[PDB]
């Protein structure tokens, strides 16, 4: 009953593995339209195949195959998940399970000792407005969506070149043929615009805790003031808590702790992280329920 | 939905390490009778404070802790198990996240390219015999068990010294003065005993899968024919698959795929195994549902 949870919950290594190595050489394409017992399977593998056996069961066992009938076997719609098709659900595993991820993970409790796109922005209104800066824009994706939205309101970016900095056909392509203004140069460097609203997407995220405090610092050390500093970010639930969905943030937080940087704030957290930093609070709205996406947004 | 359990499935290291870097400083001890605050808990521990928040977190998320008021936690009956009591199912956790278990899994992938007593066995009963010989006791556990219960019935051992051979006071120990008859020696030698009924414990289980058809050709090559071949196992299961329970078979037989040897054969797989190694079937009859011990009896 209970065991039965912590046993769950205690050997996700195999549960993690399995699925990878699956996938690993696709096995779910050759049963998309079907395939079947083990030795029609294992002339289109390499591997072992009475020691691949030993596989399919596991698989089977964790759902996204099912024998049907002695030996041979077919693949759920869980499994439909993972051949490279509407979510493709794959790529996922892939990199959660190479040496980058899964070696890196191994060793993860020394650590606790030391193509989105909002037109949820198109929420948050720009429906009085003149100027806007992206700080940190890169692909030119809300830029876009935001200036081609909104006709008669104009625009910046800053990004270094070589962090996702194809601007080049996007704020082009698509009508903004003005309204580029664009800038070059991290968010380290105090930045030069003091024009109208500040946008700063899925950002700390990026950062870490007072590389974001800094990186505001860089902002209200020169920002207009009377105007608006936007930033959309996920959340960690102030909510609560929860069991079901949530999840997404509580295991992104503890693998940006340890692939690359980035740890969750709350509400509060940001809060304070503002009141320091020379920003003041206001209104903070959320996706709906499916999700933790939320624009904040202080003065 | 269904994205829910691809990604609790997926994500099984964050799960898996979570738990065992709690007990790691036995978190669970501090709130067996009671602990507050990150504060008083970082205080005993080492580590960060607001860097450990984020897996106290963590944990209550996976149901093992549950915060009942902002910041400060408690902990689950599931959390329960974690502490060094009734079950202690922590050493398990310990040892399935240590670089011996965890670091070795991580390239398992290639692997694939490449005190328990049964008194079930007083369900066989030995209830017309006179002679038996415990093939590799090793501990003297049964044999205790089964001449203690048997006043009548002798027997013998046969195992390499340094393989759990503490026997010296436990077939001793418990009435067994007489019926020792112990030898030693590996099982690859050819056994001298030719003596009524023969008796294997949980040992395909140690063993690979053609290691177990020779350590067989070293039985009937000079056994005394006319009598019974015991061998107690966890089997898999030919009855037909399933999810709930069964699964210790399952990530047993991979946990042993790289964490030694060990790998698990069906019922039939059992059958030819001994119909090829000299040996002839007859009945075979397992454990109650919570488990998969099976007894099997071929002649
Ligand atoms: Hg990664
Ligand atoms: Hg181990």
């Amino acid at each position: 009953g209970l065991r039965h949870r912590m046993q769950q919950l205690i050997y996700g290594f195999f549960t993690a593995q399995t699925l990878h190595v699956a996938v690993r050489l696709r096995i779910p394409d050759l049963l998309a339209d079907g395939a079947r017992d083990v030795g029609d399977l294992a002339s289109a593998t390499g591997a072992d195949a009475p020691s691949l056996r030993r596989l399919l069961r596991a698989l089977v066992f964790l759902e996204v195959l099912d024998e049907p009938a002695p030996g041979t076997f077919a693949l759920t719609e869980q499994g439909e998940v993972l051949r490279a098709d509407v979510t493709g659900s794959m790529r996922e595993l892939v990199l959660l399970l190479s040496g980058p991820e899964s070696w890196a993970a191994w060793g993860q409790l020394e650590h606790s000792v030391r193509a989105f796109v909002p037109t949820l922005l198109s929420a948050y209104d720009f429906g009085d407005l003149r100027t806007v800066v992206d700080v940190g824009g890169g692909s030119g994706a809300l830029l876009a969506g935001v200036l081609a939205a909104h006709p008669h309101l104009r625009g910046t970016v800053f990004d270094t070149p070589d962090g996702v900095a194809d601007a080049a056909r996007t704020v082009a392509e698509q009508g903004v043929a003005d309204r580029c203004g664009v800038e070059t140069g991290d968010f380290f460097v105090s930045v030069p615009p003091g024009a109208d609203a500040y946008v700063l997407k899925s950002v700390l995220h990026d950062w870490d805790d007072e590389q974001c405090v800094e990186v505001l610092r860089t902002v209200r050390r020169a920002v207009r003031p009377d105007s608006r500093v936007i930033l959309v970010e996920s959340l960690m639930p102030t909510t609560v808590t929860t069991a079901p969905s949530v999840a997404q943030v509580v295991m992104n937080d503890l693998n940006m702790m340890v692939c690359h940087g980035g740890r969750e704030r709350t509400v509060a957290e940001f809060r304070e992280l503002l009141r320091v930093a020379g920003f003041r609070l206001e209104s903070v709205t959320p996706c709906p329920a499916p999700s933790v996406v939320g624009i904040l947004e202080a003065a």
